[PDB]
DNA sequence: TTTTTTTTTTTTT
């Protein structure tokens, strides 16, 4: 047989020292957990010595094996000659910690076995299953096995180094002879003053009622961002093709209504600004489209770090929309997939430190009132949208409604909320021709 | 004990099948290569046939055993017997790609198995790698298994690709001079002017209230289509029996009152129109009717899939209508039945590349209006429909609320939603008498 | 063999205290008397105390033993031994508030198991009374523990105290203002008084919507008792990094618009404030902030333990927020996830005597109504948040939802439970730009 | 034990053709459904023929073969 | 147990 390797000594050792000092119990409880142990009887004994502790019962030689004896275990665990002699073989708890520590790897070793050993079982015997779904169960097991070394060891701890870490910052940004914008340019001078860019690591939504907008203002934030700085922007188009954006976009840079270029009853001039058009994007070359459907949070965490890992980094990253990613564990409930999805979005934007812009729709219950402006709370299936967002902008295009109203071609960007700064509304000129917004130099109204 | 997986028989077929037809040589080499075979002598032969196809010499029974031969191979992979048995056992080789993709599948999960074994191997024993490194080789494993895949999935593409295939279609679409109608001909040249057509891949919807002339709109799109073009229509009719729908058929392409055909009071004349109507149809014959009740998604995609199969494709299908379609799992929520089909139809188009026009019923809240036009979110039951869809086409008739109107026998087509595209309203007369939207020849009112 | 419950090392930690401090005996013995004790010579020695408080003689180990023995009660309580050991036993005189509930809290419980033993003995036994009798025996029994209790807001208030307390406050108010607070200072004047502060043992709740100062609002109590005591205060951030976090602390405290501090466009004046700020809280080293996120009941019990036990106690504990935290054992049932959650934080605040403040957010449902101010039904997945909490408050912002309203920048704290004192509304200016709340100096409106 | 009416003749005869050509799956497919067959071998083939088809792969004894050790 | 989206009927301002 092959013995999974392990040290009961270091267990044993723990186990004393916590009968005989019970102060270093945070010790072993920032290293090692009940499950750690080797042993069976050792993991009962962890486990009842925690719920006298939790019980402020002391752990000493007596109420342990009390505790064990009411709740049966004491047979289980050998009963209190065990105890006894774990007693004995441990000489004092002064070197607990690195027991605590060697049982951790332990059980660490043990953990990755086990991965290793389902792997193997999972290709002998595949069950019918495809060569992606062990492809992502390799990627989770993974992910798994990681995530203990992620944040395992500080807590609260220090502030002098908060102040340390905040200060430097500070001087860092103040140095940097930047002007107001922070993030990504946006490329609209009244956005970037309100938003400051689009910050790294955050989480930004753009929603609006069907046909309003929402992904020709994305995209032109998206041609904004490639043209003002050099790392790549990831593009995810759940619904379009790769080739209906690249028409829009291809309208938009140039100025020509998108009507032609799909009919393709283009002329000479138009022609020549395609061209110019391309020569620009493709001396570049720093935008990726993918437009496959029904991507779980999974394949879109595996497809962006790919990218940022071969260019060195992400500079923005696009998705449209939040519905139509796809989570089959909870296919049952649509709220909480809807939840499950926004909460890994927001973890995604961490992890790289790059913003990330996702689309959402609207609630029908905004057509049934007087004022048809959105609010944060008509996001549709919104669970959670509105907590876990950092900025959240809405598309308002009055002459939809009013066919007299005044604002004609003038869109509306309602700043729903914002964490760190004012929230407000800035207008834009829509040209739908060129599937464009534009800054609307004309004259300011101030904002309410 | 645990067989690592394989195919031999398919090993057989695929380097039996090449020595008849060498011209799928680069399907076979591009998707599979000497590397993914379990057995060592069918990797030997594949060698010397890649060898052989190098030089120039076509791959045939004579030219491998010659080279093998040459080489001293011939007796450890067989002989003249053993090689005219790999032929032998192919069952055929336009299957070949099957056999191949099947001996690419059993190398991929041979290679994940291998890979399995590697991480159990270094987990086992760390042979002074730290659990870190563990890690980092599991990792670097996954890469490369995610690596070694070449694509297969749509991952994402980078813009040269995307901008060389839209650059391509527009310059397509440049040559064929069809001034307007990019798609199929709707028939009515004001709608077509805004509409350019039934695009391939959409989902188009027609809504209005009962007996508006929802079901008499959708047939003259559908008997203009006919006429036409040369491909097949597919219509479900999960309203009517195909018998009322012929009965309209007739009345609308041989003009005669269809009170007189529903009742038998027919003159000479009438006679004599309809049998002029009933031989251009007999002559075109690409019409096809299922008056099915109760169709789910999947029954509608089995069937279409035939036709088109059949007959060489089709040119576009209707659906009468959307709500009367039932997904037997979503039967406790209606608001997910309705959105599971809208999205089933969506996917569908895409499949077959052609549109779908899909009727649609309206909301109760509309007649509680002061202005009863229809709007975006009217569609009942609609989660989704609105959302989908990729045009909508609303059918008003004023003159059924207004008695005085002026507007008696002009109906209204309001595009309530067009993705790429304007949005504006077209008016026809109706006749209802024969069942047909005829031209509005009268002045035209500019839209506001 | 059921033990009836009390609270032997309370009986001992009164006795004590009582002993080393005098003043403070009345206060016990209002809580408490001799027969709310378990044991029968504790309650003689609290007679003998009582008897020597009525002579007027001081209580002290002198006295105590003197009376004691000329009463022949030293031998029954073990001699002067045991009356040394029983202040040996108190740490100090000063938390004898606590002991002393927790012996009334007993002395309850043990009167209603009697009561229920009596209840029973009649039922078992009916001796010929009616069910009437047995009903009335009943109802009066549970009148009389329910009744005698004392506490306060127990009822209306008769007119001889109404009438004193009118003529009173009448004289007092023209002379000055006599303001009280005497509470676990929060910073606010006017919110001392409807809270008294915020008490040890507590489970306080602070709810809103998104983007209501919720975070705000419990950063403004961290930072203010963090300056007015010198226990240390910890902070669970699982939502936002600390980096953001003290940002906006160095903000508040320095009276500097946050946007500045972001961009860092900052000037010589804001750099000596915030120069001036770091300068005091590095002074007191009092504040430790953990940003780990998705942690667990155990995580942040086992690590607010260990603070308390380096630097000796902690003086408050903030969460940032319930619902983030995680169960994977009950990862099923979110209902009762929470519930387990909101229990293990009550144990954990009673468990250490600190108060433990934890927002919260809120339903959709809330927007719906006419009037948006929230009420205790909204918490969002309230299984038992409502029943565990001690005290909630909820933020509101009339000018959030009414660009007109005349409450521009002023919230209102809707304190929704108490256990002691009443339930009102306190109003505070919120100045956003620098993420603060300070007192409304305004026109204070009386409060309907 | 009386015996139920089946005729494993026919349910053989089916599934041989469908081996031999794929344009008569149509044929059958409205016909028959893998419930009908009456030994659950047959039952087994049936499923994954189906399974097979509405991937749009062709019909053989070799990926049959594969398919059905798929799924053991 | 909770959160979401759709219908239809009543009562009030
Ligand atoms: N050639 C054109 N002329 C005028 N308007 C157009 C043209 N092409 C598109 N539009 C308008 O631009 C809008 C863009 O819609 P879209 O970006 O799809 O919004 P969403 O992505 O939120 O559904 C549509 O409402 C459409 O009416
Ligand atoms: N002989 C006729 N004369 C006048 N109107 C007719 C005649 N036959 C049908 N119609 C009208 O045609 C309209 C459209 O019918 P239909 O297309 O079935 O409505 P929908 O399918 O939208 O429910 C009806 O309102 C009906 O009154
Ligand atoms: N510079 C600023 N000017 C005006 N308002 C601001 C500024 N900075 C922050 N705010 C406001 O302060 C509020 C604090 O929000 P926050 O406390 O994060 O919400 P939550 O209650 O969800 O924690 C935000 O709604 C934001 O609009
Ligand atoms: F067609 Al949409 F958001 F309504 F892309
Ligand atoms: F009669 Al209908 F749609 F209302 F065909
Ligand atoms: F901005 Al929040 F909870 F909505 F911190
Ligand atoms: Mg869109
Ligand atoms: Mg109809
Ligand atoms: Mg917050």
């Amino acid at each position: 047989l092959k013995v999974p390797p392990h040290s009961i000594e270091a267990e044993q050792s723990v186990l004393g020292g916590l009968m005989l000092d019970n102060e270093r119990w945070d010790d072993v409880a920032e290293r090692v957990v009940a499950d750690d142990f080797y042993t069976r009887p050792h993991r009962h004994i962890f486990t009842e010595m925690a719920r006298l502790q939790e019980s402020g019962s002391p752990i000493d030689l007596i109420t342990l094996a009390e505790s064990l004896e009411r709740q049966g275990q004491l047979d289980s665990v050998g009963g209190c000659a065990y105890l006894a002699e774990l007693s004995k073989n441990t000489p004092s708890a002064a070197n607990i910690s690195a027991y605590a520590d060697i049982v951790r790897e332990r059980a660490v070793v043990r953990e990755m076995i086990s991965v290793a050993n389902e792997i193997a079982e999972a290709g002998f015997d595949p069950q019918g299953r495809t060569s992606e779904d062990l492809l992502d169960l390799a990627e989770s097991r993974v992910f798994k096995i990681a995530e203990s070394r992620a944040n395992k060891d500080e807590g609260p701890k220090n502030i002098a180094d908060v102040l340390d870490a905040t200060v430097a910052r500070i001087e860092q940004l103040f140095q940097q002879p930047h002007d107001g914008v922070t993030g990504v340019n946006t490329g609209y001078d009244d956005l970037n003053k309100k938003t400051a860019g689009l910050q790294p690591s955050d989480l930004i939504i753009v929603a609006a009622r069907p046909s309003m907008g929402k992904t020709t203002f994305a995209m032109n934030l998206v041609e904004n961002a490639a043209m003002l700085q050099d790392k790549p922007v990831l593009i995810f188009s759940l619904e379009m093709p790769s080739e209906q954006i690249m028409m829009r976009s291809l309208a938009s840079l140039s100025r020509v209504d998108q009507t032609k270029i799909r009919t393709g009853q283009l002329d000479d001039e138009d022609w020549a600004r395609i061209s110019g058009t391309m020569g620009i994007l493709l001396e570049k070359r720093n935008i990726y489209i993918d437009d496959s459907s029904g991507l779980t949070p999974t394949e879109v965490r595996s497809r962006a770090r790919r990218i940022a890992r071969e260019h060195g980094g992400i500079g923005l990253i696009m998705i449209d929309y939040l519905q139509l990613m796809r989570v089959p564990a909870l296919s049952d409930n649509r709220t909480l997939e809807i939840a499950e999805i926004s909460r890994s979005l927001k973890a995604l934007a961490k992890e790289l430190n790059v913003p990330v812009v996702a689309l959402s729709q609207l609630n029908r219950s905004l057509e049934q009132r007087a004022d048809k402006r959105p609010v944060n709370s008509d996001l549709r299936e919104s669970g959670s949208i509105e907590q876990d967002a950092d900025l959240i902008m809405f598309i308002y295009r009055d002459e939809v409604y009013h066919e007299n109203s005044d604002l004609k071609g003038i869109a509306e960007i309602i700043i729903g909320k914002q964490r760190n700064g004012p929230i407000g509304t800035v207008r834009l000129t829509f040209n739908g021709q060129w599937s464009r917004f534009d800054n609307y130099a004309g004259p300011q109204y101030d904002d309410e």
